[PDB]
């Protein structure tokens, strides 16, 4: 929603304790400082609007991975992505941070498209690549990746860490699509009483740049073409 | 002699595998902008896909939240492999979670980061959500649920107290939250016997007015000074 101004709180950044200690933490703040003056004077009007609220028309689901920043590779501009992040891009049925998310960007910020996009070189793939299925679960981490360590298990022999990696996509996106939130929206579209949304799976390959469809699109109708 | 095929001829071919690209301008447009993108930098950049695609070694952790018009790459004008990212609703970092604990030791033990930084944005529908509902008859809606530490820290603030207050505490319980974790603590001892490198904790608020990022300079780190 809207934005109010700012009223200690200091805004030179010559004040900042961390940016006077550290040169790494200087920089990527002066980089800001440079980033704002810059679009203040090509776009006067740019934080005015945002300060009004917000109107993405796409929800990111991706994965925390550095070498993957969604409005970088989508060419987009602030407003454009509401974001999840988190490791290897999982959407957990369970996870009440994740369905109030997926719930506020659809029910409340008016979000159409959803797009679960994997990465070739995801870290959390290739580590629940070769684990063993759960009794119960060593780490937070081997326990947070329970349900892509099953998953690994159910592929065909001779599969290798990309198609784990595009089929945790896959999965994810049915967890979306199974959630109360876009059930419900389909639900109401179907009768024309709300948007149509849809939920898509995407790969992000480190290769090339390039981000390839996974075609596993799905909406409130067949999606075929 | 024979010429390539122009950019835009090969885009259009190259974008022929997506269903979806064909169904919405919207999502030709984003996937359009991504070849672009790709294209521009493998030829300005010759061997940066070549860096990406061997792994990561961001210096940063950004704790942030899954609002539209805070990317973090963006704003800080950075480029892909300089930040680890967590993105949830209104930035929490709740203690008892697997997934932000998992996430949290895999950048610091697994990828190296030094600098761990939480950030709020003024205009955070999660703060704002969380300053108009009474406490937990136990939460009505999963995102009420899942607001209950930043609805009970908004409970807690002195009177006439408003949204941006809110929203500067809400980064300094998660601040405090991150510290307390497990990982932090155990880097830091580590370090004190000097045997693992000073990892820091930030506290930021990205004010949408202007387009800054605040330090709230709550920086903590091994040792004091
Ligand atoms: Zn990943
Ligand atoms: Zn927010």
């Amino acid at each position: 929603f809207h934005a109010e101004p700012l009223k200690e709180i200091d805004m030179d950044l010559g004040h900042s304790v961390a940016a006077q200690k550290f040169k790494e933490i200087r920089e990527v703040l002066e980089g800001n400082r440079y980033w704002a003056r810059k679009v203040t004077s090509e776009e006067p009007e740019f934080m005015a609007e945002q300060v009004k609220g917000q109107a993405p028309n796409f929800l990111w689901i991706g994965c925390a991975d550095s070498r993957v920043p969604e409005v970088t590779i989508m060419a987009r501009k602030p407003g454009d992505v509401f974001v999840q992040r988190n490791v290897a891009n999982q959407f957990k049925p369970e996870d009440d941070s994740s369905q109030a998310l997926l719930n506020y960007a659809i029910m409340n910020v008016g979000v159409t498209h959803v797009m679960v996009v994997g990465h070739t070189g995801c870290g959390g793939c290739i580590a629940a690549f070769d684990q063993p299925l759960p009794t119960p679960g060593g780490t937070p981490l081997v326990r947070y990746l329970e349900p892509i360590i099953r998953l690994k298990h159910s592929l065909p022999e001779g599969s290798d860490v990309n198609d784990l990696i595009k089929e945790n996509v896959k999965m994810a996106v049915k967890n979306v699509v199974n959630s109360p939130t876009i059930q419900g929206a389909w639900e109401q579209a179907r009768k024309g009483e709300f948007r149509e949304v849809f939920v898509h799976g995407w790969l992000y390959d480190l290769s090339t740049g390039n981000i390839v469809d996974l075609n596993v699109t799905q909406g409130p109708h067949p999606f075929v073409d």
